[PDB]
């Protein structure tokens, strides 16, 4: 019961943060005069995620000596684990940068609807890499989920919709791969979740900053690294840091496919709550989408 409530809490936080992240990230790119470098905000997230993970390792070990021993033996002591997790950190580095580029050129609703095609991609990656398997019924349910969530989800600055869509196309493919790669690495040994996060973000901060130099290196020398930062930009980075850590926790107790199903349910249930609580009005798209998600969960969760 205590493990279940903690599991349901991490899901609701992950989804609520994911909802507030795309709206806030959209806002910061379409209102500012001095526009900030999206590559820097991505990199600062990896620093903040790394620091919170180190904090959470100290809590998990619960001792200054065994906190030292864990970082010595697992992080520094295993160079092969760092080289492994440098792959999905490089994939995520691209993903997170494509996320900023997409929302700079597209609406949050438009982005959210298009980005649900990660669900098929994530199912495809899990079947190939992870050594799991799906029946024809469960394959029908994954697309039925995808269709259901797309229905649930339905600027004075210059924009480029087709560049935005190209970014989502890249981001969809990174999400399925890096998540399933991370789930594979996480669930292949006894190593702690916060150690796997630290091993990844160490590569993450290097690769993101390398990308930050290559992308906007000349213009940062003129403008500044923290050029265009604000309460809302630091808020976006804050949500990006928290949202990433929660997804790692969700992928531990759930999997990358069930992450889609569960998050869909959390969006459906919390909206139905807010319809009753806050008198929130909803569309027929949502009403329809909600049922597809419910059926897809039922069809997916059935014994072969
Ligand atoms: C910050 C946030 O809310 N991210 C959501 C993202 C979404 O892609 C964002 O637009 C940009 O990442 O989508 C979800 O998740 P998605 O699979 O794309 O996850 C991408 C984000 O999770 C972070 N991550 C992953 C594993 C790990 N061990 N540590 C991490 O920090 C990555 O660094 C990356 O930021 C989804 O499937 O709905 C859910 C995520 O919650």
């Amino acid at each position: 019961n205590v493990s279940l409530f903690f599991k349901l809490y991490c899901l609701t936080v992950m989804t609520l943060v994911a909802a507030a992240y795309t709206v806030a990230l959209r806002y910061t790119r379409t209102t500012a005069e001095e526009l900030y470098f999206s590559t820097t905000a991505v990199c600062i997230t990896e620093v903040i995620k790394l620091l919170i993970s180190v904090g959470l390792l100290a809590k998990e070990t619960g001792s200054l000596g065994r906190f030292k021993a864990s970082l010595s033996e697992n992080v520094l002591g295993s160079p092969k684990e760092l080289a492994k997790l440098s792959v999905p950190s490089l994939v995520y580095a691209v993903q997170n940068n494509m996320a900023f580029l997409a929302l700079s050129n597209l609406d949050a609703a438009v982005y959210q609807v298009t980005y649900q095609l990660k669900i098929p991609c994530t199912a495809l990656c899990t079947v190939l890499m992870l050594n799991r398997t799906l029946s024809k019924l469960q394959w029908i349910s994954v697309f039925m989920l995808c269709g259901g969530v797309t229905l649930v989800q339905w600027v004075v600055v210059a924009q480029n919709p087709l560049l935005g869509f190209g970014a989502i196309a890249i981001a969809v493919l990174c999400s399925g791969f890096a998540g399933v790669y991370f789930e594979k690495v996480l669930k292949s040994s006894d190593t702690s979740l916060w150690v796997r996060n630290i091993q990844m973000y160490l590569s993450g901060i290097v690769v993101t900053l390398a990308g930050t130099y290559l992308s906007d290196g000349a213009e940062i020398q003129e403008k500044g690294f923290f050029y265009g930062y604000t309460y809302y930009v630091w808020f976006v980075i804050f949500l990006a840091s928290v949202g990433g850590l929660y997804t790692s926790v969700v992928v531990k107790y759930t999997d990358n496919i069930m992450k889609g199903f569960s998050a869909a349910a959390a969006i459906v249930l919390s909206t139905i709550a807010s319809v009753l609580l806050f008198g929130l009005q909803i569309t027929l798209s949502f009403a329809l989408g909600a049922l597809l998600v419910c059926v897809s969960i039922y069809l997916y969760g059935l014994p072969r």
